């Protein structure tokens, strides 16, 4: 238990994240490069992430090819996601790339289509939040999905092609903002075991 609140900083090559609302308690213990072990019990909602930030003045394109190899011990209790989560700014837009959940597969939409990548098959999904919390502040804005058919938690998480299948499905994405390995939890208790998580440019760290 070495960061029990909301914290945010960089450790070891990646940017984290520890983040909850009130209810509950949750534990998160860094260690090397973007691992770390995640523990919570009883929370409304709580997110576990490693990651990179950018300066939001590219687009997934002119980063390159997004890649994030993988392997989480996830035994969540309750609802709970393993994913890629992020953001773009212009358009601001808050996104996931669902490989594993708990109880509950999200996120409770129509599906627009299909992703055949890595091996699986992914649901693509669009929500709109209204004058939710964001990076920049309360704002209304559009939530992207791609959601695994079937649970898997290692693998290599091939980011660029759900981004490039998002816009071909006419949901534009904007400057990149951050792109990181999550774990969520809601209303639930759980465990997780990031034990790798190579996040990775164009073949090179960040």
């Amino acid at each position: 238990s070495q960061i029990t609140g909301n914290e945010i900083g960089t450790h070891d090559g990646y940017d984290y994240e520890f983040w909850k609302d009130e209810g509950g308690y949750g534990s998160m213990t860094l260690n090397s490069g973007g691992t770390f072990s995640a523990e919570w019990t009883d929370v409304h909602n709580i997110l576990f992430r490693k990651g990179q930030k950018f300066d939001t003045t590219q687009t997934h394109q002119q980063l390159g090819n997004i890649n994030i190899d993988y392997g989480v011990n996830y035994q969540p209790n309750g609802s709970s996601y393993l994913a890629v989560y992020g953001w773009t700014t212009d358009p601001l837009v808050e996104f996931y790339i669902v490989d594993s959940w708990g109880t509950w597969r999200p996120p409770g939409a129509e599906s627009k289509g299909t992703i055949h990548v890595d091996g699986g098959t992914y649901e693509i999904y669009e929500t709109t939040r209204v004058q939710q919390p964001s990076i920049e502040g309360t704002a209304t804005f559009q939530q992207y999905w791609s959601v695994r058919t079937d649970k898997r938690t290692s693998g290599t998480i091939s980011v660029s092609e759900h981004f490039h299948a998002w816009e071909a499905h006419g949901m534009p994405m904007g400057n990149m903002y951050e792109v990181a390995l999550t774990v969520e939890g809601w209303q639930s208790s759980g465990s997780a075991d990031v034990y790798r998580n190579n996040l990775t440019i164009g073949g090179l760290e960040h």
